């Protein structure tokens, strides 16, 4: 029971945020002492690359080996559907271990995004809940973020992704704001961003009226 | 050597008067050289016997793995109760035990806030009627609907959401018809939860105006 090998894709924030760098990342793990330096072969549509970034050996508490190797990938390369390939050599095992990893398949389904204003019984309380309904998203990696009057906001929560009737997937946004500030009469948005859409985003508006 | 795991009853068995929760001990693991295994059941450090173990089940690993279940009373887990399963066997240099007890903490009662489909949903056949529940400890909660007194089936529940004030929160979502949400038919949403009164409120929804 030697190397053990898993292979991560990027995070949805860095492939859909144009100005991040989007990753894929390769674990090696259970590298046992006898020896222990291993060397990485990344291929991108069965073309080597070179420009990983392989980190060095790692201890572990289990007293074994823990190697990681960092890929950058451009956006549309892997939103087109492109395959990466991590492919992990050494010295203790029989034939070379790999794993591939490419973005989720199936047909995009695009998010239909609704915003819906806080119950009348809530009102009483000082603080009131906005909500963003995002549903019939597929694939379900998705990000979804307020903003007040043109400017971010960072109090609020998102459920994980919950699988629908069909095959699709919904999530709510909650907004924990101050009843004072909403019914004085300003604006807030939930924005999400997804694969499926135009320019991967969307937003809609609340507003009292 | 064997490992222990002891369960905790589901959350509707407990909330429920018709159901029976229970406590399930499972023993992995265990080696066919000795493969013996038995229970003693203590509930607040005093014996029961009226445990089900089951016989010893086979595994794909070529292991044993052996289950108790322990009926409980639903007052007997709600108020507290400690439910220890002590696991020996022959290959064992000692027994070994496990306990499990409700959620710690000081119980919060969950607000439910029904809502009603957004403004722009109302174009489609097919309406979503969303519940938010928010603000309740422990995250042992049971949601379901219901429309004009008879059960629904086709709804789905978020996991629970961590708030920001230790509090936990969820959204379920029933998705019912445009034409008879517009009918003027009344739906509930029915929350049960251990801070409740009769572990249980409900608050309904119809075309209101
Ligand atoms: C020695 O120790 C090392 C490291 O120590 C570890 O960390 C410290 C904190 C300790 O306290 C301990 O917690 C722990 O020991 C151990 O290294 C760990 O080893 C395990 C297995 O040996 C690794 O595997 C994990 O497995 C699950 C699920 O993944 C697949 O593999 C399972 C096989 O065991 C299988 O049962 C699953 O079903 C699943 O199978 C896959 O299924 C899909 C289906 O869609 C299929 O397509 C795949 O082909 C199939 N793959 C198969 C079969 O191989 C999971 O728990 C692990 O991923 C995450 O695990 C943790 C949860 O987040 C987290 O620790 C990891 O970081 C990882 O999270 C991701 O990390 C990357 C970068 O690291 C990051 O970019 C991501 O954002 C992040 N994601 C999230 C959500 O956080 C993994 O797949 C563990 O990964 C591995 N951990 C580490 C840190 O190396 C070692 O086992 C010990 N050895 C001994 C002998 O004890
Ligand atoms: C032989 O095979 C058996 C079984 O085969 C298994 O299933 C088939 C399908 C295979 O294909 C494989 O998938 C798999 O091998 C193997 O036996 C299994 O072995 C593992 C570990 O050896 C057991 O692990 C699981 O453990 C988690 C929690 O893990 C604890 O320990 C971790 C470190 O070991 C630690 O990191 C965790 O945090 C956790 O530790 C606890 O943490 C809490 C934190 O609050 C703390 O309070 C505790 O004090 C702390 N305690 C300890 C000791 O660490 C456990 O939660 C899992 O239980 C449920 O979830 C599984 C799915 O993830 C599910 O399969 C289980 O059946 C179980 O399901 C529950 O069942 C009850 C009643 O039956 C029901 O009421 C629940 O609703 C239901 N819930 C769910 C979600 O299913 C899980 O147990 C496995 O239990 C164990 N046996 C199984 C899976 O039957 C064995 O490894 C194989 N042999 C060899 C040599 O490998």
């Amino acid at each position: 029971g030697g190397p053990s090998v898993f292979l991560f894709p990027p995070k949805p924030k860095d492939t859909l945020m144009i100005s991040r760098t989007p990753e894929v990342t390769c674990v090696v793990v259970d590298v046992s002492q006898e020896e222990p330096d291993v060397k990485f072969n990344w291929y991108v549509d069965g073309v080597e690359v070179h420009n990983a970034q392989t980190k060095p050996r790692e201890e572990q508490f289990n007293s074994t080996y823990r190697v990681v190797s960092v890929l950058t990938v451009t956006h549309q390369d892997w939103l087109n559907g492109k395959e990466y390939t991590c492919k992990v050599s050494n010295k203790a095992l029989p034939a070379p271990r790999q794993k591939t990893v490419s973005k989720t398949k199936g047909q995009p389904r695009e998010p239909q995004v609704y915003t819906l204003p806080p119950p009348r019984e809530e009102l009483t309380k000082n603080q009131v809940s906005l909500t963003c309904l995002v549903k019939g998203f597929y694939p379900s990696d998705i990000v979804v973020e307020w903003a007040s009057n043109g400017q971010p906001e960072n109090t609020y929560k998102t459920t994980p992704p919950v699988l629908d009737s069909d095959g699709s997937y919904f999530l709510y946004s909650k907004l924990t704001v101050d009843k004072s500030r909403w019914q004085q009469g300003n604006t807030f948005s939930c924005s999400v961003m997804h694969e499926a859409l135009h320019n991967h985003y969307t937003q809609k508006s609340l507003s009292l009226s």
